[PDB]
Protein backbone atom coordinates (compact mmCIF):
# COMPACT_ATOMS: atom_id res chain seq x y z
CA UNK A 1 0.00 0.00 0.00
CA UNK A 2 1.05 3.43 -0.11
CA UNK A 3 2.00 4.57 3.74
CA UNK A 4 1.60 7.93 4.36
CA UNK A 5 0.06 11.00 2.28
CA UNK A 6 1.13 14.10 3.49
CA UNK A 7 4.41 15.48 4.79
CA UNK A 8 5.37 18.40 6.90
CA UNK A 9 4.84 21.25 4.27
CA UNK A 10 0.93 19.76 4.40
CA UNK A 11 0.43 21.46 7.94
CA UNK A 12 0.88 24.98 9.06
CA UNK A 13 2.03 25.33 12.66
CA UNK A 14 0.65 28.99 13.30
CA UNK A 15 1.88 29.47 16.42
CA UNK A 16 3.05 27.81 19.95
CA UNK A 17 2.14 29.02 23.51
CA UNK A 18 4.18 27.59 26.38
CA UNK A 19 1.19 27.24 29.22
CA UNK A 20 4.26 25.90 32.02
CA UNK A 21 7.27 25.93 32.77
CA UNK A 22 9.51 24.44 34.96
CA UNK A 23 11.79 21.49 34.42
CA UNK A 24 9.44 20.51 31.85
CA UNK A 25 6.92 22.74 29.68
CA UNK A 26 4.00 22.17 28.79
CA UNK A 27 2.88 23.62 25.49
CA UNK A 28 0.05 24.59 23.16
CA UNK A 29 0.61 24.05 19.27
CA UNK A 30 -2.27 25.67 17.24
CA UNK A 31 -2.05 24.91 13.61
CA UNK A 32 -3.92 23.88 10.56
CA UNK A 33 -3.60 20.75 8.04
CA UNK A 34 -4.71 19.22 4.98
CA UNK A 35 -7.47 16.97 5.11
CA UNK A 36 -7.49 13.51 3.05
CA UNK A 37 -10.57 15.12 1.22
CA UNK A 38 -8.45 17.80 0.04
CA UNK A 39 -9.77 20.42 2.10
CA UNK A 40 -8.24 22.37 5.08
CA UNK A 41 -8.45 21.78 8.16
CA UNK A 42 -9.85 24.45 10.70
CA UNK A 43 -7.59 26.11 13.33
CA UNK A 44 -6.57 23.02 15.55
CA UNK A 45 -4.91 23.30 19.23
CA UNK A 46 -2.99 20.48 21.14
CA UNK A 47 -1.53 20.13 24.64
CA UNK A 48 1.71 18.87 24.09
CA UNK A 49 3.87 18.09 27.02
CA UNK A 50 7.41 19.04 25.96
CA UNK A 51 10.97 17.20 27.47
CA UNK A 52 13.57 16.65 25.12
CA UNK A 53 15.00 13.45 23.68
CA UNK A 54 16.66 10.81 24.78
CA UNK A 55 18.92 7.80 24.35
CA UNK A 56 19.15 4.41 25.41
CA UNK A 57 21.34 1.54 25.28
CA UNK A 58 20.83 -1.96 25.28
CA UNK A 59 23.38 -3.77 26.97
CA UNK A 60 24.08 -7.37 25.22
CA UNK A 61 27.18 -9.55 26.03
CA UNK A 62 26.60 -11.61 23.02
CA UNK A 63 29.31 -14.22 24.49
CA UNK A 64 27.29 -14.73 27.41
CA UNK A 65 24.00 -14.15 25.88
CA UNK A 66 23.28 -11.69 29.10
CA UNK A 67 21.55 -8.24 29.48
CA UNK A 68 22.12 -5.79 31.81
CA UNK A 69 19.61 -3.82 33.33
CA UNK A 70 19.17 -1.17 36.20
CA UNK A 71 16.82 -0.58 38.75
CA UNK A 72 15.81 2.60 39.67
CA UNK A 73 12.33 4.06 41.42
CA UNK A 74 10.16 5.86 39.33
CA UNK A 75 7.41 7.52 40.94
CA UNK A 76 4.32 8.12 38.02
CA UNK A 77 4.88 3.91 37.76
CA UNK A 78 3.28 4.35 41.10
CA UNK A 79 -0.50 4.38 40.08
CA UNK A 80 -0.88 1.94 37.62
CA UNK A 81 2.15 -0.86 39.00
CA UNK A 82 2.95 -3.27 42.20
CA UNK A 83 6.35 -1.70 42.76
CA UNK A 84 7.32 1.68 41.28
CA UNK A 85 10.87 0.27 41.16
CA UNK A 86 11.60 -0.40 37.60
CA UNK A 87 14.30 -2.60 35.62
CA UNK A 88 14.85 -0.51 32.40
CA UNK A 89 17.84 0.25 29.89
CA UNK A 90 20.67 2.68 30.25
CA UNK A 91 19.39 6.00 28.96
CA UNK A 92 19.74 9.53 29.29
CA UNK A 93 18.81 13.27 27.97
CA UNK A 94 20.48 14.35 24.94
CA UNK A 95 21.67 18.09 25.21
CA UNK A 96 22.33 20.18 22.37
CA UNK A 97 25.27 19.12 19.76
CA UNK A 98 25.45 15.66 21.76
CA UNK A 99 25.02 12.80 19.54
CA UNK A 100 22.88 9.52 20.71
CA UNK A 101 26.22 7.43 20.63
CA UNK A 102 27.42 9.89 23.11
CA UNK A 103 25.24 9.82 25.37
CA UNK A 104 24.46 5.93 25.35
CA UNK A 105 28.41 5.62 25.74
CA UNK A 106 28.86 7.80 28.59
CA UNK A 107 25.39 6.74 30.41
CA UNK A 108 26.27 3.10 30.01
CA UNK A 109 29.62 3.72 31.84
CA UNK A 110 28.26 5.67 34.54
CA UNK A 111 24.78 4.12 35.35
CA UNK A 112 26.49 0.25 34.93
CA UNK A 113 30.31 0.67 35.11
CA UNK A 114 29.89 -0.71 31.73
CA UNK A 115 33.04 0.13 28.34
CA UNK A 116 30.86 -0.35 25.45
CA UNK A 117 32.59 -1.63 22.26
CA UNK A 118 30.36 -1.56 19.20
CA UNK A 119 26.95 -0.62 19.12
CA UNK A 120 24.36 -0.58 16.58
CA UNK A 121 21.16 1.08 16.04
CA UNK A 122 17.93 -0.58 17.21
CA UNK A 123 14.97 1.87 16.38
CA UNK A 124 13.86 5.54 17.25
CA UNK A 125 10.53 5.71 18.47
CA UNK A 126 8.01 8.54 19.89
CA UNK A 127 6.67 7.59 23.28
CA UNK A 128 3.45 8.21 22.87
CA UNK A 129 2.70 11.34 19.98
CA UNK A 130 -0.90 12.57 21.25
CA UNK A 131 0.27 14.13 23.89
CA UNK A 132 4.25 13.90 24.28
CA UNK A 133 6.91 14.89 21.43
CA UNK A 134 9.76 12.83 23.64
CA UNK A 135 11.63 10.75 20.89
CA UNK A 136 13.93 8.12 22.02
CA UNK A 137 16.72 6.49 20.06
CA UNK A 138 17.63 2.90 20.80
CA UNK A 139 21.18 1.25 20.50
CA UNK A 140 22.47 -2.27 21.59
CA UNK A 141 25.59 -2.10 22.76
CA UNK A 142 28.84 -4.57 23.34
CA UNK A 143 29.57 -5.38 26.72
CA UNK A 144 30.87 -7.98 28.99
CA UNK A 145 28.48 -8.42 31.24
CA UNK A 146 30.32 -9.95 33.95
CA UNK A 147 31.80 -6.74 34.38
CA UNK A 148 28.98 -4.44 35.23
CA UNK A 149 29.18 -2.40 38.85
CA UNK A 150 26.49 -0.01 40.20
CA UNK A 151 27.99 3.30 41.18
CA UNK A 152 20.40 8.24 40.88
CA UNK A 153 20.11 5.45 43.60
CA UNK A 154 20.59 2.76 41.05
CA UNK A 155 20.65 -1.09 41.24
CA UNK A 156 22.68 -3.07 38.33
CA UNK A 157 20.85 -6.47 37.17
CA UNK A 158 22.84 -9.28 34.93
CA UNK A 159 20.50 -11.49 33.41
CA UNK A 160 20.09 -14.15 30.23
CA UNK A 161 18.69 -12.63 27.32
CA UNK A 162 16.10 -15.22 27.50
CA UNK A 163 15.02 -14.49 30.93
CA UNK A 164 14.74 -10.65 30.69
CA UNK A 165 12.73 -11.75 27.67
CA UNK A 166 10.57 -14.04 29.68
CA UNK A 167 9.90 -11.15 31.97
CA UNK A 168 8.54 -8.62 29.13
CA UNK A 169 6.35 -11.52 28.54
CA UNK A 170 5.29 -11.93 32.15
CA UNK A 171 5.16 -8.06 32.88
CA UNK A 172 7.72 -7.69 35.34
CA UNK A 173 9.42 -5.60 32.28
CA UNK A 174 6.74 -2.93 31.39
CA UNK A 175 8.22 0.05 30.26
CA UNK A 176 8.18 0.88 26.54
CA UNK A 177 12.59 1.22 26.08
CA UNK A 178 13.02 -2.13 27.69
CA UNK A 179 10.07 -3.87 25.88
CA UNK A 180 10.72 -2.41 22.26
CA UNK A 181 14.75 -3.17 22.82
CA UNK A 182 13.77 -6.72 24.56
CA UNK A 183 11.66 -7.66 21.39
CA UNK A 184 14.22 -6.35 18.56
CA UNK A 185 17.04 -8.51 20.65
CA UNK A 186 14.33 -11.56 20.88
CA UNK A 187 14.26 -11.11 17.13
CA UNK A 188 17.87 -10.33 16.32
CA UNK A 189 20.33 -11.83 18.44
CA UNK A 190 21.20 -14.76 16.37
CA UNK A 191 22.60 -12.60 13.67
CA UNK A 192 24.24 -9.80 16.39
CA UNK A 193 26.01 -13.20 18.26
CA UNK A 194 27.18 -14.33 14.72
CA UNK A 195 28.19 -10.66 13.91
CA UNK A 196 29.70 -9.68 17.44
CA UNK A 197 32.31 -12.69 16.92
CA UNK B 1 28.58 -5.56 42.17
CA UNK B 2 25.61 -6.35 40.20
CA UNK B 3 22.94 -8.88 41.12
CA UNK B 4 22.80 -11.64 38.70
CA UNK B 5 19.15 -13.77 38.85
CA UNK B 6 21.07 -16.60 39.47
CA UNK B 7 22.44 -15.91 42.64
CA UNK B 8 10.62 -2.72 47.22
CA UNK B 9 7.08 -2.04 48.01
CA UNK B 10 4.55 1.01 48.34
CA UNK B 11 5.60 0.64 52.00
CA UNK B 12 8.53 2.11 50.77
CA UNK B 13 7.62 4.79 49.47
CA UNK B 14 5.89 7.98 50.76
CA UNK B 15 4.01 10.40 48.55
CA UNK B 16 3.93 13.49 50.48
CA UNK B 17 1.89 15.24 48.00
CA UNK B 18 0.64 15.57 44.63
CA UNK B 19 0.64 19.77 43.76
CA UNK B 20 -1.62 20.85 40.66
CA UNK B 21 1.12 22.67 38.37
CA UNK B 22 -1.27 22.37 35.17
CA UNK B 23 -4.91 21.39 34.45
CA UNK B 24 -6.54 22.05 30.88
CA UNK B 25 -7.29 18.97 28.82
CA UNK B 26 -4.55 16.88 30.42
CA UNK B 27 -2.82 17.66 34.02
CA UNK B 28 1.05 18.14 35.15
CA UNK B 29 1.26 17.65 39.33
CA UNK B 30 4.43 17.42 41.04
CA UNK B 31 4.48 14.45 43.38
CA UNK B 32 6.16 15.00 46.14
CA UNK B 33 8.18 11.45 47.84
CA UNK B 34 10.27 10.13 49.66
CA UNK B 35 11.72 6.41 49.01
CA UNK B 36 14.16 3.78 50.13
CA UNK B 37 17.28 3.85 49.39
CA UNK B 38 19.27 0.59 48.12
CA UNK B 39 22.06 0.70 50.66
CA UNK B 40 19.34 1.74 53.76
CA UNK B 41 18.14 4.74 55.04
CA UNK B 42 14.95 6.74 52.83
CA UNK B 43 15.61 9.56 50.41
CA UNK B 44 15.38 13.00 51.37
CA UNK B 45 12.32 14.76 49.76
CA UNK B 46 12.05 14.32 46.18
CA UNK B 47 10.02 15.89 43.72
CA UNK B 48 9.13 15.19 40.18
CA UNK B 49 6.87 16.95 37.09
CA UNK B 50 4.28 13.97 35.91
CA UNK B 51 2.33 14.26 33.04
CA UNK B 52 -0.81 13.01 33.80
CA UNK B 53 -3.54 11.85 30.94
CA UNK B 54 -4.98 8.57 31.79
CA UNK B 55 -4.29 5.38 30.35
CA UNK B 56 -5.45 3.71 27.10
CA UNK B 57 -6.42 0.49 25.30
CA UNK B 58 -4.61 -0.74 21.92
CA UNK B 59 -5.84 -3.05 19.55
CA UNK B 60 -3.39 -4.74 16.89
CA UNK B 61 -5.96 -5.53 14.37
CA UNK B 62 -5.04 -9.09 12.96
CA UNK B 63 -6.33 -10.62 9.83
CA UNK B 64 -5.11 -14.52 10.66
CA UNK B 65 -6.18 -15.88 7.32
CA UNK B 66 -5.11 -13.49 5.39
CA UNK B 67 -2.04 -12.42 7.19
CA UNK B 68 -2.80 -8.96 7.19
CA UNK B 69 -3.26 -6.05 9.82
CA UNK B 70 -4.83 -2.93 9.36
CA UNK B 71 -3.42 0.36 10.29
CA UNK B 72 -4.68 3.83 10.89
CA UNK B 73 -3.09 6.99 9.58
CA UNK B 74 -3.58 10.56 11.21
CA UNK B 75 -1.79 13.21 12.15
CA UNK B 76 0.01 13.60 15.49
CA UNK B 77 1.21 17.17 15.89
CA UNK B 78 3.75 16.06 18.79
CA UNK B 79 5.61 13.98 15.83
CA UNK B 80 6.21 17.29 13.59
CA UNK B 81 9.69 18.52 15.32
CA UNK B 82 11.84 15.26 15.35
CA UNK B 83 9.58 13.03 12.46
CA UNK B 84 9.77 13.77 8.70
CA UNK B 85 5.81 13.84 8.55
CA UNK B 86 3.80 14.25 11.86
CA UNK B 87 0.92 11.66 9.88
CA UNK B 88 1.65 8.48 11.51
CA UNK B 89 0.66 4.93 11.08
CA UNK B 90 -0.54 3.69 14.49
CA UNK B 91 -2.39 0.92 16.22
CA UNK B 92 -6.47 1.38 17.27
CA UNK B 93 -6.70 3.22 20.61
CA UNK B 94 -8.52 5.25 22.90
CA UNK B 95 -8.50 6.26 26.65
CA UNK B 96 -10.01 4.36 29.26
CA UNK B 97 -12.81 5.86 31.00
CA UNK B 98 -13.29 4.80 34.81
CA UNK B 99 -14.98 1.93 35.22
CA UNK B 100 -14.40 0.38 31.85
CA UNK B 101 -12.10 -2.60 30.75
CA UNK B 102 -9.22 -2.71 28.08
CA UNK B 103 -11.58 -5.08 25.78
CA UNK B 104 -14.17 -2.71 26.19
CA UNK B 105 -12.40 0.52 24.76
CA UNK B 106 -10.50 -1.63 22.49
CA UNK B 107 -13.18 -3.31 20.73
CA UNK B 108 -15.72 -0.08 20.54
CA UNK B 109 -12.83 1.88 19.10
CA UNK B 110 -11.80 -0.54 16.05
CA UNK B 111 -15.39 -0.68 15.58
CA UNK B 112 -16.04 2.98 14.91
CA UNK B 113 -12.36 4.20 14.08
CA UNK B 114 -11.78 1.50 11.42
CA UNK B 115 -15.50 -0.45 11.18
CA UNK B 116 -13.78 -3.64 12.39
CA UNK B 117 -15.37 -6.26 14.45
CA UNK B 118 -13.50 -8.13 16.38
CA UNK B 119 -13.60 -11.75 17.03
CA UNK B 120 -11.22 -13.74 19.45
CA UNK B 121 -8.76 -11.48 21.19
CA UNK B 122 -5.10 -12.16 23.23
CA UNK B 123 -3.37 -10.04 25.66
CA UNK B 124 -0.15 -8.58 24.02
CA UNK B 125 1.16 -6.64 26.96
CA UNK B 126 0.46 -3.49 29.02
CA UNK B 127 3.53 -1.06 29.44
CA UNK B 128 4.55 2.66 30.37
CA UNK B 129 5.13 4.88 27.90
CA UNK B 130 7.75 7.12 29.30
CA UNK B 131 7.98 6.44 33.13
CA UNK B 132 10.37 9.13 34.00
CA UNK B 133 7.63 11.95 33.09
CA UNK B 134 4.15 10.51 32.55
CA UNK B 135 2.05 8.19 34.24
CA UNK B 136 0.41 6.92 30.91
CA UNK B 137 0.08 3.05 30.73
CA UNK B 138 -1.13 1.35 27.39
CA UNK B 139 -2.87 -1.76 27.58
CA UNK B 140 -2.34 -3.99 24.16
CA UNK B 141 -4.36 -6.46 22.85
CA UNK B 142 -4.62 -9.09 19.35
CA UNK B 143 -7.86 -8.73 17.87
CA UNK B 144 -9.01 -11.29 15.55
CA UNK B 145 -10.31 -9.40 12.25
CA UNK B 146 -11.29 -10.08 9.14
CA UNK B 147 -9.45 -7.85 6.44
CA UNK B 148 -11.90 -7.17 4.17
CA UNK B 149 -14.39 -5.09 5.98
CA UNK B 150 -12.33 -2.66 7.46
CA UNK B 151 -13.59 1.13 6.52
CA UNK B 152 -12.73 4.33 7.22
CA UNK B 153 -15.92 5.57 9.47
CA UNK B 154 -9.67 12.78 10.51
CA UNK B 155 -8.43 9.25 9.57
CA UNK B 156 -7.36 7.24 7.01
CA UNK B 157 -7.40 3.45 6.90
CA UNK B 158 -4.71 1.19 5.55
CA UNK B 159 -4.72 -2.83 5.34
CA UNK B 160 -1.35 -3.78 4.85
CA UNK B 161 0.79 -7.67 5.18
CA UNK B 162 2.23 -8.12 8.05
CA UNK B 163 5.08 -8.57 6.13
CA UNK B 164 4.75 -4.96 5.13
CA UNK B 165 3.96 -3.61 8.61
CA UNK B 166 6.96 -5.27 9.97
CA UNK B 167 9.61 -3.90 7.21
CA UNK B 168 7.98 -0.57 7.74
CA UNK B 169 8.80 -0.80 11.45
CA UNK B 170 12.75 -2.15 10.83
CA UNK B 171 12.66 0.73 7.94
CA UNK B 172 11.06 3.70 10.34
CA UNK B 173 8.64 4.53 8.28
CA UNK B 174 6.48 2.66 11.77
CA UNK B 175 7.57 4.29 14.87
CA UNK B 176 5.16 5.32 17.36
CA UNK B 177 5.42 2.97 20.56
CA UNK B 178 2.28 1.22 20.55
CA UNK B 179 2.58 0.13 17.12
CA UNK B 180 6.43 -1.26 17.15
CA UNK B 181 5.71 -3.33 20.24
CA UNK B 182 2.48 -4.30 19.09
CA UNK B 183 4.30 -5.20 15.80
CA UNK B 184 7.74 -6.93 16.85
CA UNK B 185 5.37 -8.89 19.04
CA UNK B 186 3.60 -10.12 15.96
CA UNK B 187 6.50 -10.90 14.40
CA UNK B 188 7.32 -13.20 17.28
CA UNK B 189 4.13 -14.96 17.53
CA UNK B 190 2.07 -14.70 14.32
CA UNK B 191 3.20 -18.56 13.76
CA UNK B 192 1.02 -19.63 16.94
CA UNK B 193 -1.39 -17.26 16.51
CA UNK B 194 -2.27 -18.22 13.33
CA UNK B 195 -2.52 -21.42 14.00
CA UNK B 196 -4.39 -21.33 16.90
CA UNK B 197 -6.58 -18.73 15.28
CA UNK B 198 -6.98 -21.02 12.39
N1 LIG C 1 -2.82 16.60 23.03
C1 LIG C 1 -4.08 17.06 23.18
N2 LIG C 1 -4.40 18.28 23.64
C2 LIG C 1 -5.68 18.67 23.76
N3 LIG C 1 -6.71 17.87 23.41
C3 LIG C 1 -6.52 16.62 22.95
C4 LIG C 1 -5.15 16.14 22.80
N4 LIG C 1 -5.19 14.90 22.31
C5 LIG C 1 -6.50 14.58 22.16
N5 LIG C 1 -7.29 15.61 22.54
C6 LIG C 1 -8.77 15.61 22.49
O1 LIG C 1 -9.25 14.26 22.54
C7 LIG C 1 -9.95 13.92 21.33
C8 LIG C 1 -9.45 12.57 20.82
O2 LIG C 1 -8.25 12.72 20.05
P1 LIG C 1 -7.34 11.45 19.65
O3 LIG C 1 -5.89 11.79 19.91
O4 LIG C 1 -7.76 10.95 18.28
O5 LIG C 1 -7.75 10.32 20.73
P2 LIG C 1 -6.77 9.84 21.93
O6 LIG C 1 -6.14 11.10 22.48
O7 LIG C 1 -7.71 9.17 22.91
O8 LIG C 1 -5.80 8.89 21.25
C9 LIG C 1 -9.78 15.07 20.34
O9 LIG C 1 -11.03 15.43 19.74
C10 LIG C 1 -9.19 16.21 21.16
O10 LIG C 1 -10.13 17.26 21.42
N1 LIG D 1 9.95 14.18 35.78
C1 LIG D 1 10.88 14.97 36.32
N2 LIG D 1 10.58 16.04 37.08
C2 LIG D 1 11.55 16.80 37.61
N3 LIG D 1 12.87 16.56 37.42
C3 LIG D 1 13.29 15.52 36.67
C4 LIG D 1 12.29 14.64 36.07
N4 LIG D 1 12.94 13.68 35.37
C5 LIG D 1 14.27 13.94 35.52
N5 LIG D 1 14.47 15.03 36.30
C6 LIG D 1 15.79 15.59 36.69
O1 LIG D 1 16.83 15.04 35.86
C7 LIG D 1 17.85 14.42 36.66
C8 LIG D 1 18.20 13.06 36.07
O2 LIG D 1 17.01 12.38 35.70
P1 LIG D 1 16.92 10.77 35.78
O3 LIG D 1 18.32 10.24 36.01
O4 LIG D 1 16.16 10.27 34.58
O5 LIG D 1 15.96 10.49 37.08
P2 LIG D 1 16.49 10.23 38.58
O6 LIG D 1 17.99 10.37 38.49
O7 LIG D 1 15.85 11.30 39.42
O8 LIG D 1 16.00 8.83 38.89
C9 LIG D 1 17.30 14.29 38.09
O9 LIG D 1 18.30 14.61 39.06
C10 LIG D 1 16.13 15.25 38.13
O10 LIG D 1 16.48 16.46 38.80
MG1 LIG E 1 19.80 8.63 32.97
Amino acid sequence: QQGITFSKNDVEIIARETLYRGFFSLDLYRFRHRLFNGGMSGEITREIFERGHAAVLLPFDPVRDEVVLVEQIRIAAYDTSESPWLLEMVAGMIEAGETVEDVARREALEEAGLEVGRTKPILSYLASPGGTSERLSILVGEVDASTAKGIEDIRVHVVSREQAYQWVEEGKIDNAASVIALQWLQLHYHNLRNEWT
